[PDB]
């Protein structure tokens, strides 16, 4: 599923993810246009054999299972598929753990490369929230 931005919006917020560990819900919405394009279904391979799933582009060296990675955790205890569904809940639920874990946001590549101190608030623009 190609989410749309206020539905993607509305989704992170409705999953607790508005203001979760202080990351205003922009963040969230830029992070996931810049990892996935909004692309529910979004895998790429790493270097170091590891793949990132889903809407969040979450990592299965640590976060989830997808039996391909040597070394792998499964912190999150979810199948890498389960972070492709259309229903982003399991992403969230990964991605809760995930910004905890210590170094917050900057889990996300492209969030820490392209949204860190960017004026997120326009990635909520227009949206009924
Ligand atoms: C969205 C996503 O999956 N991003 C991936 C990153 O998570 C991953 O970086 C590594 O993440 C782990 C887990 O957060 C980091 O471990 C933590 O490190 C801090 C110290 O920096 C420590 O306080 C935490 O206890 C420790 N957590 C655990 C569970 O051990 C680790 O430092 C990160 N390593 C690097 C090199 O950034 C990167 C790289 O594998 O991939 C992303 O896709």
């Amino acid at each position: 599923k190609v989410f749309g931005r206020c539905e993607l919006a509305a989704a992170m917020k409705r999953h607790g993810l508005d203001n979760y560990r202080g990351y205003s819900l922009g963040n969230w919405v830029c992070a996931a246009k810049f990892e996935s394009n909004f692309n529910t279904q979004a895998t790429n391979r790493n270097t170091d054999g590891s793949t990132d799933y889903g809407i969040l582009q979450i990592n299965s060296r640590w976060w989830c299972n997808d039996g391909r990675t040597p070394g792998s955790r499964n912190l999150c205890n979810i199948p890498c598929s389960a972070l492709l569904s259309s229903d982003i809940t399991a992403s969230v639920n990964c991605a809760k753990k995930i910004v905890s874990d210590g170094n917050g946001m900057n889990a996300w590549v492209a969030w820490r490369n392209r949204c860190k101190g960017t004026d997120v608030q326009a990635w909520i623009r227009g949206c009924r929230l």
